[PDB]
C-alpha cells in the first residue's frame, strides 16, 4: 500500500453529466482532482489521469473489462470486476487486477487501485 | 412505454454512503423517491421498490447481472448489460455510464412486468 484512494466521490444518472472526485495520497502528498466523463468510472480515470500524470506514473491502457454476482445475488450483491491491463501494444505485459464490493463503481477503483500499486511497487 | 423513469441520480464511492434519487411517471403520476443502499444501483432499487410498493406492484428478483463492454476496451466505452429476473427473463441497457445502462434494463423489466 504506497498509493491510496482515500476517497471519491462518483456521479450519475439520467438527465446527470456523470463526475467524479478523488483523493490519493502517494509519498506524504495528498492529490484532490474533479473531472466529467461519459460515465461514473470514466469520469474517476479522467480525474485519476490528471494525479498520475502530475506523478510521472503512465496509466495502462483498459483491454477488458468484467463484472459478474454470485447466482440469486439479488441487487445488494457483492460484485466482482475483473479489470484486464496493458502497458503497451500486445499481449506479454497484460495483467489483470480485481476488485470485489457491494457498489459496482468501487469495485472498479479498487481494482484500479491495485493496478495503481502493481505498476509503483 | 407505459411505465417510464424520467430522472434518477446516483451517487456512490469511498467515503460516501450509497444513495439514489429517482421519478418516474406511471398511469398519469409522477412518483419521486430517495433511498440509500449497499451501492448505486440497490439504493436505486430500494428508491424504485417504495414506489412499487404503493402500487402494488412486486419487483422480479434479481438473479443475474452481466456486464460488457465492446471489444477494443477504453475507459469511455459504451457499456451493455443484461440483467436476469425471476419471479426467468432477460433484459438489457446500453449507456456509457454503467449504472444508467442498468436502469434502463430495470425500465424495460417493468414495462415488461406491467403489460
Ligand atoms: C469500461 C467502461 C466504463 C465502466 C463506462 N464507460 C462507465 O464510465 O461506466
Ligand atoms: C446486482 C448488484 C449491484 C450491481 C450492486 N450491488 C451495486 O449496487 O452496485
Ligand atoms: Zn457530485
Ligand atoms: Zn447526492
Amino acid at each position: 500500500k504506497v498509493l491510496t484512494i482515500k476517497s471519491c466521490n462518483i456521479h450519475s444518472g439520467i438527465g446527470i453529466r456523470p463526475h467524479a472526485q478523488i483523493e490519493l495520497e502517494y509519498q506524504g502528498k495528498i492529490h484532490k482532482e474533479i473531472s466529467e466523463g461519459d460515465g461514473g468510472y470514466d469520469a474517476f480515470m479522467n480525474a485519476l489521469t490528471k494525479i498520475t500524470n502530475r506523478l510521472g506514473i503512465s496509466i495502462p491502457k483498459l483491454i477488458d473489462y468484467e463484472v459478474r454476482i454470485p447466482p440469486g445475488g439479488k441487487t445488494d450483491a457483492l460484485v466482482e470486476t475483473r479489470i484486464t491491463w496493458n502497458k503497451s501494444l500486445e499481449e506479454d505485459q497484460t495483467f489483470k487486477t480485481m476488485g470485489v464490493h457491494p457498489d459496482q463503481t468501487v469495485a472498479a477503483v479498487h481494482a484500479t487501485e491495485k493496478m495503481l500499486n502493481q505498476i509503483l511497487q
